[PDB]
């Protein structure tokens, strides 16, 4: 019988606002070190990212940012965080908007109602040792609806870039056009796996500045997540088209759109 | 009466309130600029930000060893495990501090992080009685602290020449500058001594690129509560500006005041 040992107590070396710990239950797998774990966006080619301040669209609010005439917020129709920095019910989770927080150029002070995004990690993860995909990550508490969970961090490459890396398993694309390679390179969210029927949806954010060819990737909770629950985003048809030819989706679900029995039904 | 105008210039951008007073004159509280935490640009500056240009440290400690890499790049950690300054540190020409970053082995709360870790004294924005606005301790503050860090616009030498309001400028000696006149932080309103309590240090965090040294005041010398900051502006400040106005610092060490002045011009 296996018992669960703790490996690491922070994968993100204090980085983070929380530690990140790692355990393993399933085998005799060490802590995975074929990496750097960043807590922020990684450049290893000049991006020429627009850091222009006076290119920013700001508000011009002395309150707390949560009226209608904040200019930021109107940059996505409205703001879509409630006073517990969760999205709002309506919230469009298949084709959700760009937000856009507040940023250094905004009148407001760096605690108003628009900076969720921006104000870092709050639940409490766990990287873990799943029986059959390798690592994942599970919350350690509960997690309701709209919460912000983390962001898809790695190495920002361009779309030739990524044409020509061997690894494409760590990928996520910002459909100029450029792509996140967590691979080498890459926070907590590298190790979230797939799930057919995901608790978690990619938002793109802008903070610091606001160059459309690179929104930040946030993911937030498209349903309550439950104690223990592994987390798991949809990682599109161009991932499946690929990888399912070499192996099937093993998220168990009924609802599973990529196993080998979907396959022979389709 | 001392009347508290702001209870934070920063906006909650800072690890603690600066709060604003003036138990002085009628002045409002400065809205003449926009304040930042951190430098900004109104043009393409290209920071080297590549992560692979990052010389860093392969330490499984605190970093407080003689074999840290990122403490040889600064000669040796200046840092003790207070985050103060050695007593015998080089005030005079300090040398460049290279911070662990993203790229080092260590973790976010390693003993070479003193100036990405931020404001941690309680600073005040006060009105003087004869240089306007300033900053002052509402703390005693031991020799070596870090103060806070010059925070502006980062502009080059070529605009810096041509720029009409030159008051707010910070010289990194391609070479570039940094502009406090319309984006800056607290550090905009510190006045100058000629016997200062604090000094400017060049140091490399997040990025190594030589052009844009952050600068980071420390404070010279134990700092008692309600005494106001400053720094020597140096040579190139004051022989634009001795034309137009003298300093009010009021030491016997002061090399800038109308005193002072009138014996350097009798002696040229
Ligand atoms: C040769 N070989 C071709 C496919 C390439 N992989 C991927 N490329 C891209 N970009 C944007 C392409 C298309 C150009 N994006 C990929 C994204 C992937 O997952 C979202 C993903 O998963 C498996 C794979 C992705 C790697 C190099
Ligand atoms: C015309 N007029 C020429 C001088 C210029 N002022 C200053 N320039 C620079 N340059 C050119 C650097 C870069 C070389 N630096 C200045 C720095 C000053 O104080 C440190 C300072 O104070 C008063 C003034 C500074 C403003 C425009
Ligand atoms: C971004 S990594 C996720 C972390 C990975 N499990 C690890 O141990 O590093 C994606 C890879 O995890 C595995 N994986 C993720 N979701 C899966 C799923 N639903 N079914 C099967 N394998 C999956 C595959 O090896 C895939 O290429
Ligand atoms: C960077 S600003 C400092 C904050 C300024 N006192 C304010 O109220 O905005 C520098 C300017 O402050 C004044 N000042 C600073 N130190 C001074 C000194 N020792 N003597 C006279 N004026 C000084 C001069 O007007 C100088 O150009
Ligand atoms: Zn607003
Ligand atoms: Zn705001
Ligand atoms: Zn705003
Ligand atoms: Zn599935
Ligand atoms: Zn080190
Ligand atoms: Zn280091
Ligand atoms: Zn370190
Ligand atoms: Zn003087």
């Amino acid at each position: 019988i296996r018992t669960e040992k703790i490996i690491c107590r922070d994968v993100a070396r204090g980085y983070e606002n929380v530690p990140i710990p790692c355990v393993n239950g399933v085998d005799g797998e060490p802590c995975p070190e074929d990496y750097k774990y960043i807590s922020e966006n990684c450049e290893t080619s000049t991006m020429n990212i627009d850091r222009n301040i006076t290119h920013l669209q700001h508000c011009t609010c002395v309150d707390d940012c949560s009226s209608s005439n904040c200019l930021c917020g109107q940059l996505s129709i409205r703001c879509w965080y409630d006073k517990d920095g969760r999205l709002l019910q309506e919230f469009n989770k298949i084709e959700p908007p760009l937000i856009f927080e507040c940023n250094q150029a905004c009148s407001c002070w760096r605690n108003c109602k628009n900076r969720v995004v921006q104000s870092g990690i709050k639940v409490r993860l766990q990287l873990y040792r799943t029986a059959k995909m390798g690592w994942g990550v599970r919350a350690l508490q509960t997690i309701p609806q709209g919460t912000f969970i983390c962001e898809y961090v790695g190495e920002l490459i361009s779309d030739a870039e990524a044409d020509v890396r061997e690894d494409d398993s760590y990928l996520f694309d910002l459909d100029e056009v450029y792509c996140i390679d967590a691979r080498y390179y890459g926070n907590i969210s590298r190790f979230i796996n797939h799930l057919c029927d995901p608790n978690i949806i990619p938002v793109r954010v802008f903070m610091l500045h606001q160059d459309l060819r690179f929104p930040r990737i946030a993911f937030f909770s498209s349903r309550d997540i439950r104690t223990g629950e592994e987390l798991g985003f949809d990682y599109g048809d161009r991932f499946w088209d690929i990888k399912s030819k070499y192996f099937t989706c093993q998220c168990g679900s009924e609802k599973c759109k990529h196993s080998a029995e979907a396959i022979a039904l389709e």
